[PDB]
RNA sequence: GACUUAAUGUCACGGUACCCAAUUUUCUGCCCCGG
């Protein structure tokens, strides 16, 4: 008649339900699901407060389940004494049923004990059952109890006035997964209880017997599972400070509102997270960034006024008054309530069904035989993350306990209380599941609610593993992932779009435990567990997770130990050893001495060669494919938040990554450069979505297209899955990142556009030092002939050219020069991996011509007038397919300069070493990547664009309007001198200019990229005498253009575009360096090294969906005859930078046909390209008086190309005896070198006597007329 | 103690928060007349 006072150990995350009485209970679903559970009791009036507890029935059909085991094992007979085999069957006539029925299969053995159980004289599992007392099923008291179990109370340490809900628990979702499409079915919702506070359970057994006695503390300790969590039995003897914020966050809001800035917020949501990777020096030592030179506006958002203060004393004068919260909360609440403001303002669950009808109420034994051996093993390890994971969970304010009743775009992850990553038991049950179903070959869906368990073989398997969960012992901050979509049509972002996740680091370690309860261990669970462990050679398969689409939840399983416990002899060390539960991070350490007893090494674990499940099942299933990029252009892969929060001024910087390292125990300190899984992904959908013409629909559910079934859609899994792309040569390089400045060009001044400057930091990747990215992607079996030829024929494309990496790809960013491919690759996927000229002689101006003795004084610059008319199309070329009526392919071509080149380096003002004395002169040196002479692409671009647009009479797309004139001031703005047409397209609802069309516009892509020009033949640097280098003449003075001299009066408008003259006018500077270099302030001029005449630069064009005359135009635009050229680089005034660029070949693709080739598109269909063009441009003027024909073209027949060919004719080039004489006037007649008696002052030129306003716009408009003896 | 179980019968270690979506489109580091 003595009682046991019982402990309660938990060791992982127990489940919590919420309590009624058993009426209540089947009127609810989470209460019937939520049985074999801890109860839930709630405490006064309001439901904020209770206690949890256990109830007695639970733990003793546990211990009843635990009796029967024991005496299975030793075949009825417990230290000697025979036992019966109970009874477990009820007649519902005569009385009532025990209020939990039993499903599953009950064991039994032969009665050998020679008497029958009766009231009198009773075995132990009959007192311990309790059927021949009193007081049953309906109670009465305490006594006449045989055996009592009570409530388990939590024994809580503090227990002072309460326990709230939100204290112990924290709700999650949990997940059914379809095996077939890798989709949900349904969910349902846990409570998960903390085990390291609240774990602690206590109570009492009575008993009256002492038979009973020592088989029931032998059977303890065999209890190994209750409530969801491993346990062991033993026997003694800020809630204001989320309002605060709340409010704050919503004048933030409000003040973002007033401005009409809205969008940014959610930016600046996410940034504010990401300062909690940063300490909060960041905002105590005003370390975050500032803009460029402007005082005005100050930073992109930074400087935003919120009440009258910036946004960095806002946020310091917060973080003032939060100090107690620490940094990362303080961040994260910020964050988090930005982001529910933003998504306010913007703008199924099944449990296991009732059996209340006929069912069945069986009762199944089962008799193992005599002479089995049951054992029991344990596996230990490591889990080591080969890519970033990703363990999704619900939003907070969605998930709290107590109440439970427009999609997010913001994810996290899933964490313990400590801010520890963790694997739950569930993602590892579930992962376990579907390979041992893959490695079965068949096994079923799982059906909820059944009366006859499964005997499918999974099911059986499945019943005797027990797992644990896991926690790391890192607990710094995830990273934010982010993720866009395109518009196929216009291959820009769409609105409203982005998204983005939480990632944790690669490299992480996780413990991982296996127990398997059985006869002999299978084959199949081997298999499994060989297929995740890594060994050399051989990487790991383990799929855990929920972002495998993207490669993320890729582990390998890592020093592994298998141990066994023989219990049919050793079954006392395993009662007093408890299985080792909790205990086994020792097992990984201990060694082979200090093991207990019972317990020994097992060297029968069979090897991966000789599985069968493996080879046959599970190898065969994803099959890999690695690939290496090498890139020879500058690389630029946005970040777009990370530009927002380092300090040093940046706009545009490449992405990162962070690795957890090992060998020590924190993360590494320099980071890795990367291209990321999203961004090759998507590369691969639209290479092969152009071909197949999937891109052009606009609904894709309930499809069966190609697209859908290579990459997935919103009912099926993807067969495909990526991986990222890491740079592996990045420490043979100094200075990997390269400062690339570049500005906008106004039309008319010819000057840089006020406030337009970027910058962008790329890595620096040159066509002989290039950079090495490293990929893979898995490929999953089933896969048919053509699919494989299409992901092959998108490896192809990315490796001929046609797909950039990253931004800026239109000026020559991320050009991919190659691919190599391994040894590693199955055999299928080798096997299929492997003189123009224009002779056009322009009739140059006869006023150049006749005089041949050089007397004549020209001006400069000039302009050109086309008057009003555009032509603006509204049938849009799109980007979604390869159209068969258009054309598509590259140009390459060979640039010659006649005239020396000025192409500066401007990021370093200082870079010829000169401004140690006189101090503040900017000197520079030519462009280079790695000690390589080169001329970016957007130099190229812009001369083209502008040399096309006056050509096709296009609107002006560069253009400054918020100047105002001031002679007197003035009437409306230049902006509003300008006619309605040539302002700048703005959306494709009213069409699009042909220069708009063809290179691009804010909504829409352009259809030609220029790539970077290399320098090859030739000579260099053009030799003074006499200078500091030998190199590096000394510039005049360069200053502003004013618009005040061709617009001198409130009437007549802007004169059109602004054209320089070809001259060699460099000579005179080139002479006098010593009347340069003495006597003008060093803070005007400028220092640049040159490049002679005659050296070769080789550069590549690309286009794709262009009509006949649109590559016609862009010929002739490229090389417009003998005797035309162009004007590139510094210094155009004086004569620098004439080039002059041959076509050296075309090639035409067409990948709508039979077979993708190239061709080599022969002279006559060029001629009959650039017939189409004169043809076209004709049609535009109007005048049908011109025949058709097969006659090759005078382009002065129209009036403004014989004007631009004026401005662009090469008088010095055919070794002819004339070269001009083009200078600016000199102001009066005492300023610096005046000619004697010329009067070619400004003095003169200036007022309305010598010449009225009209005369001089007239000369200023008509090209080479002579401006000395004015005429 | 009660709050807070019923007793000859609890496979909830009977269920992966899973699935689809390229941070990108456009822009020549350029340039002479007065205060
Ligand atoms: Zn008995
Ligand atoms: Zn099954
Ligand atoms: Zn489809
Ligand atoms: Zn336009």
């Amino acid at each position: 008649d003595m009682n046991i006072t019982v402990e309660l150990t938990f060791f992982e995350p127990y489940r919590l339900v919420e309590w009624f009485d058993w009426d209540a209970r089947k009127k609810s679903h989470s209460a019937m699901r939520g049985q074999a559970f801890a109860q839930w009791t709630w405490k006064g009036k309001g439901r904020t407060a209770g206690k949890s507890f256990i109830t007695g029935t639970l733990v003793r059909s546990a211990v009843i389940k635990a009796v029967e085991e024991l005496l299975s094992l030793n075949n009825g007979k417990w230290e000697g004494v025979p036992c019966c085999n109970g009874s477990f069957q009820t007649d519902e006539s005569k009385g009532k049923k025990p209020s939990f029925l039993r499903k599953r299969h009950t064991l039994q053995w032969q009665a050998n004990n020679k008497n029958i159980c009766d009231k009198e004289e009773a075995c132990p599992f009959c007192i311990l059952l309790g059927r021949f007392d009193n007081a049953g099923k309906v109670h009465e008291r305490n006594k006449d109890y045989d055996i009592h179990f009570s409530n388990f109370d939590l024994d809580h340490k503090q227990e002072k006035n309460d326990l709230r809900l939100v204290d112990i628990a924290s709700g999650r979702i949990l997940n059914r997964v379809d095996f077939d499409t890798g989709k949900a079915k349904d969910y349902f919702r846990t409570w998960e209880a903390d085990y390291e506070t609240y774990g602690t359970y206590t109570g009492r057994i009575t008993l009256r017997n002492e038979h009973a006695k020592k088989l029931l503390l032998a059977s303890l300790g065999f209890v190994d599972k209750l409530c969801g969590a491993l346990c062991r039995i033993e026997v003694i003897k800020s809630e204001d400070h989320n309002d605060e914020l709340r409010k704050q966050a919503e004048v933030i809001v409000e003040a973002f509102k007033q401005n009409d800035k809205l969008e940014k917020i959610r930016i600046l949501a996410d940034a504010i997270r990401t300062l909690r990777l940063h300490g909060e020096g960041v905002i105590e030592k005003d370390e975050l960034p500032d803009g460029k030179e402007e005082r005005d506006k100050g930073h992109h958002l930074w400087d935003i006024k919120v009440q009258g203060t910036a946004l960095r004393t806002k946020l310091k004068e917060l973080w003032q008054s939060n100090k107690d919260i620490g940094w990362r909360k303080f961040t994260e609440m910020l964050g988090s309530n930005l982001y529910l403001i933003y998504k306010k303002e913007t703008g199924t669950e099944y449990y296991s069904k009732a059996h209340d009808s006929e069912g069945s109420d069986l009762f199944i034994p089962v008799t193992p035989p005599e002479g089995i051996e049951t054992k029991e093993w344990i596996i230990v390890g490591r889990l080591k993350a080969a890519t970033p994971f990703y363990f999704g969970v619900q939003q907070p304010s969605d998930s709290i306990p107590g109440k439970e009743k427009n999609e997010h775009t913001s994810f996290n992850i899933l964490l313990d209380k400590e801010n520890r990553y963790r694997i739950p038991r569930s993602a590892l049950r579930g992962a376990l599941r579907r390979d041992l179903r893959t490695a079965f070959g068949s096994g079923c869906n799982v059906s909820l609610g059944g009366q006859i368990l499964c005997n499918c073989k999974v099911c059986i398997e499945m019943r005797r593993i027990t797992l644990k969960d896991s926690v790391s012992d890192f607990s710094e901050p995830p990273e934010i992932r982010y993720r866009i979509a395109k518009n196929p049509g216009t291959a820009t972002v769409e609105d409203g779009s982005l998204f983005d996740i939480e990632v944790g680091p690669e490299g992480l370690t996780f413990p991982f435990v296996l127990r398997y309860r059985g006869h002999k261990f299978p084959e199949q669970l081997s298999s499994v567990i060989r297929y995740w462990e890594e060994n050399d050679g051989k990487n790991g398969m383990a799929w855990l997770g929920g972002l495998d689409s993207t490669g993320k939840g890729r582990f390998a399983l890592k020093d592994i130990k298998i141990f066994e416990w023989d219990l049919n002899q050793k079954i006392n060390e395993y009662i007093k050893e408890r299985g080792m539960r909790g205990k086994e991070k020792e097992l990984l350490e201990m060694g082979e001495s200090s093991l207990p007893d019972g317990l020994i090494p097992y060297k029968f674990f069979e090897e991966r060669e000789c599985l069968f499940p493996y080879k046959e099942n599970l190898k065969p299933q994803w099959s890999e494919v690695q690939y290496t990029i090498e890139v020879g252009s500058p690389l630029l892969t946005a970040d777009t938040i990370s530009a927002l929060t380092e300090p040093g001024n940046r706009d545009a910087i490449a992405y990162k990554k962070r690795v957890y390292n090992d060998g020590n125990n924190a993360i590494e300190p320099e980071p890795r450069f990367a291209v990321k899984s999203e961004t090759h992904r998507g590369i691969f959908r639209t290479a092969v979505g152009r071909r197949t013409g999937d891109l052009g629909k606009e609904d894709h559910e309930d499809c069966t297209c190609d697209m859908c079934i290579i990459f997935g859609n919103e009912h099926e899994s993807s067969k495909i899955r990526f991986e990222d792309l890491e740079l592996i040569n990045g420490n043979e390089f100094e200075k990997l990142e390269k400062h690339i400045d570049h500005v906008a060009i106004d039309r008319f001044t010819g000057g840089a556009l006020d406030k337009a400057k970027f910058d962008t930091y790329p890595l620096a990747g040159s066509p002989k030092k290039p950079l090495k990215l490293k990929g893979r992607f898995w490929i999953k079996k089933g896969f048919s002939g053509d699919h494989k030829l299409l992901i092959t024929t998108a490896l192809s494309d990315i490796r001929d050219g046609l797909y950039p990496l990253g931004s800026k790809g239109g000026v020559g960013y991320g050009w991919v020069a190659g691919i190599s491919i391994d040894d590693n690759v199955p055999d299928d996927f080798k096997e299929m991996i492997n003189p123009i000229n224009n002779d056009y002689v322009h009739p140059g101006h006869q006023s150049p011509k006749q005089d041949h003795k050089n007397k004549n004084i020209y001006y400069p610059h000039y302009f050109l007038d086309s008057g009003s008319k555009v032509y603006r199309e509204k049938d849009i070329i799109t980007h979604e397919e390869f159209t068969e009526e258009l054309l598509s392919g590259k140009i390459n071509c060979k640039l010659e300069t006649l005239t020396p080149l000025i192409i500066p380096d401007t990021s370093d003002e200082n870079g010829l070493k000169l401004q140690g004395n006189k101090p503040g002169h900017k000197n520079y040196k030519f462009f280079n990547i790695n000690g390589e002479l080169m001329i970016p692409g957007s130099e190229l671009r812009g001369m083209l664009r502008t040399h096309f647009e006056a050509l096709t009479k296009s609107c002006f797309a560069i253009f400054g309007e918020d100047s105002t004139l001031s002679w007197k001031c003035a009437s409306k703005t230049l902006g509003g001198k300008l006619d309605k047409a040539l302002h700048p397209c703005t959306g494709l609802s009213d069409g699009l200019c042909p220069g708009c069309h063809l290179f691009g516009t804010t909504d829409y892509k352009g259809r030609v990229k220029f790539g970077f020009a290399k320098y090859e033949n030739g000579p260099e640097w053009l030799i003074t005498r006499g200078n500091n280098p030998e190199r590096s003449l000394t510039l005049g003075v360069l200053e502003s253009p004013r618009p005040a001299f061709s617009i001198p009066d409130d009437e007549s408008e802007i004169p059109g575009r602004k054209f320089y003259l070809h001259h060699n006018g460099w000579r005179i500077i080139r002479q006098k360096q010593l009347e340069i270099r003495e006597t003008v302030q060093p803070e005007r001029n400028v220092t640049t090294e040159v490049m002679d005449k005659g050296n070769v630069f080789s550069f590549d064009v690309r286009f794709e969906n262009l009509r006949e005359w649109e590559l016609g135009l862009l010929l002739q635009s490229l090389d417009p005859g003998k005797n035309i050229a162009h004007k590139l680089g510094k210094g155009k005034p004086y004569g620098f930078g004439s080039v002059k660029i041959k076509i050296d070949s075309l090639h035409t693709f067409k990948i709508n046909s039979n077979n993708d080739k190239i061709k080599r598109v022969p002279q006559s269909d060029i001629r009959e390209y650039i017939n189409k063009g004169y043809q076209k441009l004709i049609e535009w003027s109007g005048n049908n008086s011109i025949q058709k024909g097969n006659v090759l073209p005078q382009w002065h027949v129209i009036p403004h190309i014989d004007k631009l060919y004026k401005l662009l004719w090469v008088p010095f080039l055919n070794d002819s005896k004339l070269e001009p004489d083009v200078r600016y006037p000199v102001l009066n007649e005492e300023s610096k070198g005046y000619i004697e008696g010329s009067d070619y002052t400004y003095k003169k030129l200036g007022d309305k006597d010598n010449l009225p306003y009209k005369t001089r716009v007239k000369g200023l408009t008509t090209p080479w007329s002579p401006w000395n003896p004015f005429q």
